[PDB]
């Protein structure tokens, strides 16, 4: 599992469960091609998005659907989504964890990158 | 001034100076149309992007060119850029400040929406 | 004004208004001596805490009374208060801004140190 | 394990390893009594600080020695340490994860609180 997403809720002090995540990859013609998607589990984690073989070098966008999360909880938030855009695997395969901490009018995202 | 951008540097403990910022508005065909842009000042701020007349309700994207900022400082960063995507609403308060606090592998953004 | 405190609310997307802030200086016996205090203004800021003459090198603690803030808004918070502990140094720039961004179960603090 | 500490480094995009952590508990006479201490592992985690029996109700302070972390890496940071102060177990036993994301002039801390 070379791409994992972890989401926390800063209002409840809990994992952010059932958060939809869509990953895109920049194609040769410079558009955002859909790459993988999923939703966070009861632990606020999303595993199984892709494989080492399919997660080739490229520029990736991880869109975390924060508005859809907050609205399903009946709250009106500020952002449409949190976007995390990065070049991956350009020095060989790595494992990436994208973490996000959510509030209704704010979020903070960090990457943990490890070398198998 | 209905839209301001403030950028801080969490490594140096300073404003983030001369950071390029591009603002886009979502068009009817879901493409991102250029709207306004500039570079942050010595105080890490970018004022004068738009006017109340032009800043109508809709979805906007503020792209902060963090990669160039870190590279100019000789530091290797993670993100291509920081992105802040939000709906402008006339119901709420009138002035939007988008603030971003930058680290090489992490950022933190909030909205301060006031009258 | 060598020391300013700025407090933001990440739930409401606003300055955090009327938040009590207490600043202490570490004494020779390692106790915390009261130094200055106030409440944030309508812009979430607290100015006028000290003077350049009084703000000598040393270790300071800025305590932000976040628990009372959240309770006044009818929200149940995690932390008793937010604490920012740092050394003032004459070598670096002259003006310290301690900023804090508050959520019920989380905060984010940075220092903006300028001339 | 009812009290766990997780620390990340926002400069390196990695766990913050070998970070010293000291936990204190407010005593009846209102001073900070030493309660437990340890240091983060290669995964940036600190387990085994206390037990369910010993982690009674009280006000706790988790001091994360960020200055000692940054200086051991040869960098001069702003804060002395990050302090996380909270009432614990006042509605019965809970499990607490205190997470912190570190930069030289900034940090962000969050709590994840779960009910066994
Ligand atoms: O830089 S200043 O001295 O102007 O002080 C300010 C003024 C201001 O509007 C905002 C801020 C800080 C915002 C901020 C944003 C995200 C975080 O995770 C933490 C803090 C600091
Ligand atoms: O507390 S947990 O059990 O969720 O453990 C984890 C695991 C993990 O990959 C990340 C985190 C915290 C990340 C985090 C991210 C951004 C912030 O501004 C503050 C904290 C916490």
């Amino acid at each position: 599992c070379p791409l994992m997403v972890k989401v926390l809720d800063a209002v409840r002090g809990s994992p952010a469960i059932n958060v939809a995540v869509h990953v895109f990859r920049k194609a040769a013609d410079d558009t955002w091609e859909p790459f993988a998607s999923g939703k966070t589990s009861e632990s606020g984690e999303l595993h199984g998005l892709t494989t080492e073989e399919e997660f080739v070098e490229g520029i990736y966008k991880v869109e975390i659907d924060t508005k859809s999360y907050w609205k399903a909880l009946g709250i009106s938030p500020f952002h449409e989504h949190a976007e995390v855009v990065f070049t991956a695997n350009d020095s060989g395969p790595r494992r990436y964890t994208i973490a996000a901490l959510l509030s209704p009018y704010s979020y903070s995202t960090t990457a943990v990158v490890t070398n198998p």
